[PDB]
């Protein structure tokens, strides 16, 4: 019995090298999209990987409510490209980069995720500081990071250029109307610095490698189809939907800030609704539109709103004041005398205590049925032409606290991507059906295999180890016409009298193509056919 | 100096294959245990792994309090078996499957763990919907998943059958007496679908492999011994205890629902006790049994309960009402005039405010010594024959809110498996002592080595990589009689006047046997001797 | 096309061995530092790894406030050494051991991290039990654990000695002045037990290996320099700063106990300040020093404190009482009529309700600007000679609740190591500059590469797999004088009128040297040159 020794190893002497952390400042150029270019030319840098982008956010002064989106560093990136003299080596969109890093909690934390950055801070005077200057770090994960020095990008005596395109500053900022965003936008400038790990290698022996480069296709607005052409060697395919808020002003009622659970979203929304829902006043409350229906709460504390009973009990109400309930705070309906969507009927029990000192109701326990979709409705959709009612019956004070939100990486139709609006998915390679499903079993598989919490519907064709094998791909057959991937979905049917029915959707299809990387005459890549 | 190249690899071309996600519907057969069978016969399916079971839970309508246990998908599974024409290939119990997946947070989340499923929802009218229809996904982790395609189950032109046995629906449901469980049970049916990843391989070269199959032995009620016979090649051995609630009605006072921390359990329990503990009333409170001792709280706010001082201060008590304290809410004792277990004496400070509108006391800060064992006591044990007192002096209203809980995967004597009731463990291989310990150092080691939070006392005999080596086992010596593993424990001594002393216990011993998998004449396994 | 089989393996038969868990009691010897020695001499133990130290903490009785620091098991360890007959094989400081385990959440949990151990418990009578006896487990991670049996420490027929030096018990205890620490210290004794996994190997074939041993250098108080000499083969270098609280009594105002988030620290601090900040009294509040400035809150609820407006609104104040605000609770300043640091001016809105029953103010919402540095100020620094004011104007009651905290593993100048006090870092190998940076990009890299949340500024020179290659090092050139590593930093500039400016700092430099491990004539190590 010849036995393999599992208590000792014969240590290999590795290639002689020395690593170094290297920072570079960029050249910035500019609706004038901001672009940073970083030039890497150094004869003693043989390979590199682990790119990190530094961004200095400035001091924010003035009046209004201002905050940064979570993961602001990732969300300010529109596009990243690595090139040489022979053309582009590897590139990615900001959405797909953020997708690839969504499971790296450390990287997400470094890119800007804290109370200081992401709470909605309030400025009271034109000289009040709303945010202090800060620095975020964006880990640009590339295929050259999977196996450390084995997968690194070798600079075969070539000059490597890294180009970063930035999103407009309105994408990364949550603000109210009181904040002077025009001035802020005129003054804001991205200040980037690029870091990487370089390797000074002694007598490097270079071999050709393989690289996967994502390619992204967005369908037209509300179409259930998208197609990616010229597919010859794909390792994976993923499909998801994005909301198109272009038909709105991008104003929402609430945003939970640094708290990012579904419960947190719902709590912020309910908190914003309670100030206009239950009113303690001397006589009929004033300052609400004519369409508002404010009723007094009887001695039994129960108000009926057409099949719905709301239980209101407030402590310490003065003897000259009564408790009032808003029975149609937000209303939606497409036909005049049919079903109505009423945000007031989603409450069952409201208790609290009136404060004589601050003249407010401090709410204690609330029983309600608000979900994430309601927190995700845009304010424009409550008052669209299709609504036969006056949708928004809130006070002017609460109307003034709505927030502009322009986050570019939102999936689905809600902030959490919690509702699945795809009820059937079909993929075709050429004309034949490659995959079909009704439930999200492919998303279950993507999450199980990548150990992620925010998976998408994904067909993965590669199950081999990463760089020590050539990746397994679905291969084209141009003779039989199998050279394109077509995706058709069936959207989940929503009620025509729910405002979320009118959020516009786009289908996104991402394809990972296989490329050969060769190192004769500098660095170059060729698409595998 | 010959140096190993650590900056380049020679990529191997792997076996030509194509993966595919495959779903199957089953054949259901039926105290009529429900059994689902899934048949896999497909000539182009060469291998498979990554089994996922889909379960559609129906709409739940009616009155009462209803909820699902956490991880309902895992808890509805009694047994899973994979077979071919030559017999069983691999099988497992539901408890051990859940044990093997306890460290996979993604899988646990997919099997049904959310507020919507696990809050105890309340139905008010016979047409109220308590739960909406939902789908859960149970990842059935098999030994064929450890190394992706290397460890996959090859179908040597054989038909593979997957059989799932389900637990009764009462195991996965938390309910009160007001819910119509008889009708619910008559109507509930499991609707399962089986998914796996199949591989269509071109010219597969098959080699024999090794597989570990768990074998489970449960000792008799309250015996400190269990033995597993016919042990010839075990890779690991684990020991834990389970509570036997068969001598009870399985009713408990509280359950925290979706919150699953120890603090959450304790908070739910204290919340259920406070409504009968402190009473604001006009005169001596009514509606309590004769054995209740309700005393008025003096001006200093301190009530003495035999060496115990409770500090009660309630704000806003009306002038016609007084504050009362329940001094023997739950009581236990075995001898008439000796030590008594009194749930009231476990409180030291109770403060709150009376609400005139809702006629309740809203409690603020509470100081207490309630632990997890108290939340884990069954209501039947408070009123057993051995209790010389009337144990339960609660109001009928609170008595009506007790929950039936029949969770099948509970370990220890509390819901969290927090108390260790094993004070000494001894394992014998044959007649010789193989292992001995007093503290839980083997559980510490199991958690450290498996990177788990819910480890058990485990002897692992294998420290070699998984599939690239033959596993290391403890080998039998039938000549010397070393062919069985005997386990004897010494239980921690509990006080005879604590009700948890009378919870019945079973010892569970799990043994992982090594099997050879061969592929001539289809798939077959043979026990290593 | 020769294809590598990725669906089958040729299983290797490994070395024949049998593992066993082994516990040992020690020999304890003793300002009399406690030292435990464990002797391992057993002919059938061929290798070992995975050391775990058991510690029994006793019952704590008496009066006062008492608690254990988080991770008490790690914090009681001063030094660990593994030796043979040829000298020390491997050793480490307690700080660096805890650093190496900071990312192992399971190990941190096992070493003592729970509400029961880490809440500040209160003893009321001299016989009250503050803490029950408990056992913690400290995983002593060694280089012999990285690759299981491949990296294990082989005992070439040698006797191995493990020696543990313990910190004084005052390092692991958080206490007030009311606790009798002199008696506690006279009675406390460490009771340790050592566990490891031993391997009984049949015909072991031993080969020489490599090991990295940390070496630690602490700079002098407040010097921005430190140097590690005799550096010939280092795999990594890390730099951080520690606070020196020797010029204080180590008393702080608050400690959050088991809650260990920055928000938790701030909340505990604000809670301790509110009792003296806002006072509901009949007339000017009494019991405060003469330097206190207590003003009555006007009808509009706004008090001005030199450019700062505090909004105070308390409900249910009796008609004979008024609301008062402490305008200089904690004050600091170095010049008589210049800038002042006033803890009262860091509040903007204070609301709450007075309780007539308990005669206290129960605070509801608070708006403030307290940060982690304020919670990290020592009480001695408020009343130093450099303060031209009476710094601490709190009541005697709150002064009596300050806690002694002597935690030995604190980094930076705050409890969370959140503020970076290093604005520039330079490393020199010999006289040449090896590395330079202004921001913490090296800490970003350390966290990204080690997947940690508490990284330090680190230069790592090794990117090769751990034990199957010889590690890559930065190599000395004694001819050119490159045989020492010098570190110089520039500290962040703090305001001279902030008390945190006067916390003393030490620079810590840790170097990982490469050693050869050989097994002829027992175990021995030699420093690589």
């Amino acid at each position: 019995i010849k036995r393999s020794n599992v208590f000792a190893v014969d240590s290999q002497i590795p290639t002689l090298y020395m690593p170094q952390y290297i920072s570079l400042s960029g050249v910035m150029t500019n609706d004038n999209q901001a672009i940073a270019s970083f030039e890497i030319r150094d004869q003693y840098i043989t390979a590199l990987n682990h790119l990190v982008l530094s961004l200095e956010l400035p001091e924010v002064k003035g009046m209004g409510r201002f905050g940064y989106v979570p993961y602001v560093g990732y969300k300010c990136i529109n596009h990243v490209s690595i090139s040489s003299c022979n053309g582009v080596i590897w590139e990615i969109e900001g959405e797909e980069l953020y997708n690839n890093c969504i499971n790296n909690t450390i990287a997400l934390k470094h890119s800007g995720y804290s109370s200081e950055l992401n709470d909605i801070s309030i400025g009271l005077t034109p000289n009040d500081t709303i945010k202090e200057p800060s620095t975020v770090y964006v880990y640009i994960k590339t295929p050259f990071d999977v196996e450390d020095t084995f997968s690194s990008l070798k600079l075969s005596d070539s000059k490597i250029t890294v180009t970063v395109t930035f999103n407009p500053v309105s994408d990364i900022v949550i603000r109210d109307s009181s904040f002077d965003f025009e001035t802020f936008n005129k003054e804001f400038v991205y200040v980037p610095e690029l870091s990487f790990i370089g390797y000074m290698v002694k007598n490097v022996q270079i071999k050709p490698s393989f690289i996967e480069k994502p390619r992204r296709v967005i369908g037209q607005i509300n179409q259930p189809t998208a197609t990616v052409t010229e597919v010859h060697a794909a390792t994976s395919l993923s499909v998801y939907t994005k909301p198109y808020y272009g038909n709105t002003d991008n104003k929402f009622i609430s945003y939970p800030g640094y708290s990012q659970d579904e419960k947190d979203y719902i709590d912020a929304y309910v908190s914003r609704l309670l100030d206009d829902l239950v009113i303690v006043s001397d006589g009929p409350p004033t300052g609400y539109p004519e369409s508002a229906e404010i009723v007094e709460v009887p001695e039994d504390g129960i108000v009926s709103i057409q099949d719905a009973d709301v239980y209101v009990k407030i402590d310490n109400v003065p003897d000259n004041m009564s408790v009032y309930l808003h029975t149609n705070l937000l209303m939606f309906g497409t036909r005049k005398n049919s079903f109505i969507y009423n945000i007031s009927k989603k409450f069952s029990a409201i208790t609290g205590t009136y404060s004589d000192a601050t003249k407010r109701t401090i709410f204690a326990h609330i029983s309600h049925s608000i979900n994430i979709i309601d927190t995700s409705i845009p304010v424009s959709l409550w008052t669209s032409q299709r609504n036969v009612y006056n949708g928004d019956n809130r006070s002017a004070e609460s109307k003034a606290k709505d927030l502009f939100i322009n986050d570019p990486f939102i999936k689905g139709i809600d902030f959490k991507n919690k509702t699945d609006i795809i009820s059937r998915l079909e993929v075709r390679f050429g004309n034949d059906v490659l995959y079909s499903e009704n439930g999200p079993i492919s998303r279950i598989y993507n999450e199980l295999l990548t150990k992620s919490n925010n998976g998408t519907r994904t067909l993965t064709f590669n199950f081999t180890p990463k760089i020590f094998f050539r990746p397994t791909t679905i291969t084209a057959n141009v003779s039989r016409g199998k050279d394109k991937l077509s995706v058709r979905v069936v959207y989940s049917t929503m009620d025509v009298n729910h405002p979320i029915y009118y959020v516009q959707k786009q289908l996104v299809v991402v394809c990972n193509d296989l490329y050969k990387v060769s190192y004769d005459q500098g660095v170059s890549i060729t698409k595998i056919m």
